[PDB]
This record gives structure tokens, sequence and C-alpha cells, in this order.
């Protein structure tokens, strides 16, 4: 129990409820990028030069289950293992055993100021209320104030809110057996919303984005795949 514990119950639920709908018939979602089982589309959004462009990506990774993809996305120890776009990042606040302040601050994208931010970071288990309703792991790291990390002069407070939803599939295997890594597969919805809290040229955000997402998608599926390779299946 915590002062945001009635945000997080929001965060949770509003992902929940719109994050999980189908963009696929929308006019205004693109297809930007595509590669194997991993597609990103984005919705381009302008508001006086505040480019806002909601991105949403789908993946499906074999031999993980989405307890494990969420545990390595939240895991601030192994966060430099696979995080690329950031300069530094620290723990603010520990505000539950599932629940973090984290300040980070990005690499510099000329000819943009430095942008860096200050979020909530916490994993939810989300049962499943029947059979064949999916459980379903979810981690949600939105932008949160904090007398600790005002804003400062050196870089622009971008504000986010993001989140790496997952649920499992296991095919059964012939029999009376032990279920392998084979057996499984990690349903994955990635969705941003950043703000990033000032003017930036909306040209150069959209190609670096379109650039960073797919990449950083690849590179953090590719990795839990690595690091659970060799261990017991953590449902
Ligand atoms: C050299 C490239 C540097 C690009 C950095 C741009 C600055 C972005 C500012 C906010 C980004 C927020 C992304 C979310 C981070 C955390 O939840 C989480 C844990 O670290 N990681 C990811 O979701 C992993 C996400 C990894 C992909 C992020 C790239 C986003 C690119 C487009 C965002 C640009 C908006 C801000 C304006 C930057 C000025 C050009």
């Amino acid at each position: 129990t915590h002062r945001f514990v009635q945000k997080v119950e929001e965060m949770v639920q509003n992902h929940m409820t719109y994050s999980l709908q189908d963009v696929g018939g929308d006019a205004n979602w693109q297809l930007v990028v595509e590669e194997g089982e991993m597609k990103v589309y984005r919705r381009e959004v302008e508001e006086n030069g505040i480019v806002l462009d909601p991105l949403k990506a789908t993946h499906a990774v074999k031999g993980v289950t989405g307890h494990e993809v969420c545990n390595y996305f939240w895991n601030v120890d192994v966060r430099n293992d696979w995080e690329t776009t950031i300069e530094n990042f620290h723990v603010v606040e520990t505000l539950a055993d599932n629940a973090i302040i984290i300040y980070q601050t990005h690499k510099r994208v000329w000819p943009a100021s430095q942008r860096d931010v200050l979020y909530l970071s916490v994993i939810r288990k989300i049962p499943a209320l029947t059979e064949n309703d999916p459980e379903t792991w979810i981690v949600c790291n939105f932008s949160v104030d904090h007398d600790s990390a005002p804003l400062n002069n050196r870089c622009v407070r971008a504000k986010i809110n993001v989140a790496m939803i997952c649920q499992t599939l296991v095919s059964p295997p012939e029999g009376n057996q032990e279920i392998s890594r084979d057996n499984i597969l990690c349903k994955i919805t990635y969705v941003a919303n950043v703000n990033p809290g000032g003017w930036a040229p909306a040209s150069v955000l959209r190609a670096v984005a379109k650039r960073e997402y797919p990449k950083f998608l690849k590179r953090f599926t590719s990795y839990v795949q690595e690091k659970t390779a060799g261990k017991p299946i953590l449902f």
C-alpha cells in the first residue's frame, strides 16, 4: 500500500480496456514495420508541434512466458543488458515489491534538446477469471510527479504512458510428458504514448521511432529467449 495505488489501478485498467483493442481496421493507424511475427503500427498525431504519435506493436515470441517477459522488462538490474536509448537512470523510490519510480535521461537526438523522464514502473498479474480468459502479465510505465525530480534546466521533461502486455499460449504435448519451451509462445502487445514535453521536429521524431521501436522489440525479445533458454519455465 502506497499513495500511487489508485493511479496504478487506473493505468492497468485503461490498458486492459483500450490497449488490447484491434487497430487493424482504423484508417488512422498504419503498419509501419513488419518482420517475422513483429508488427509495429503508428497513428500520426501532431498538435501544435507536439508530436504525440501513439505507437502499438504486437509480437509472438517462442519459448518464453509472459511472466518471464514482464520480469526482464521490469527488472532494473537487467536494464542495461538490453536498453540502448538511455544515457543513465536510477530508482528514485521503491513503492512496493512490484512498483518503483525511476528517473532516466535519454540519449540526445540532434537537433532536439535532450529528454529526461520520471515514471512509475509497476509489474502486475491479472488472473484469468474463467478457463479461456487468458492470464495476463503486464508492466505499466507511466510518468508521475516526484519532489526529488522537479523540472530541470538541462533536459526537456517528456511524459510517457507505456505498457508491455503479455499472454502465454501452451500447446499440450503428446500425452503425459514435460512441457518444453518449444510448446510455449508469448503473445505481446506493446503500446507507447509519448509526449516529448516540448517542440520537436516531427520528421526526425518519426524516423527515430520507426528505427528504435522495432530495434528494441527484436533485441529485448531475443534477450529474454537467451536468458531463459537454459532455465526451467517460470509460468
Ligand atoms: C539514439 C536514439 C535515442 C532515442 C530516444 C528519444 C527520447 C524519448 C523520450 C521518451 C522515451 C520513452 C520510452 C520508454 C522507456 C521505458 O518505458 C522502458 C524502460 O527503459 N523502455 C522501453 O519502453 C523501450 C523503448 C525503446 C525505444 C524508445 C525510442 C523512442 C523514439 C521516439 C521517441 C521520441 C519522443 C521524445 C522526443 C525525443 C527528441 C528527439
